[PDB]
């Protein structure tokens, strides 16, 4: 009246592996850029400053990246799209190209 009816096998649970980092959702952990979002807010954009991103948009470029890479132009340019234009806007080429190079190469912050 006392039989142990039981079994076991040997299992390491082997789980599949992918390298996928992106805020999809939101109010949850990592929140490390939502505050970044406040710099944005000090250096909005121009009516101008979205032709820039016509040849950017050709190359698939995200206008996150090329906010930062436009306004690099016209800084020293003092907002002279004439002369940065003079090779349809070349310097978003060369710039993108850098930036969109080498992501993962940093220390952490």
């Amino acid at each position: 009246m006392g039989s142990s009816h039981h079994h076991h096998h040997h299992s390491s649970g082997l789980v599949p592996r992918g390298s996928h980092m992106i805020s999809l959702s939101g109010l949850t952990s990592s929140v490390e850029s939502d505050l970044d979002m406040q710099q944005a807010m000090l250096t909005n954009k121009d009516e101008k400053v979205l032709k820039a991103l016509e040849r950017t948009r050709q190359l698939d470029i995200p206008d996150e990246k090329t906010m930062p890479v436009l306004m690099k132009l016209l800084e020293e340019a003092g907002g002279n799209w004439s002369y940065i234009k003079l090779d349809n806007y070349t310097a978003l080429v060369d710039a993108i190209y850098s930036v969109e190079d080498e992501n993962k190469q940093s220390e952490g912050s």
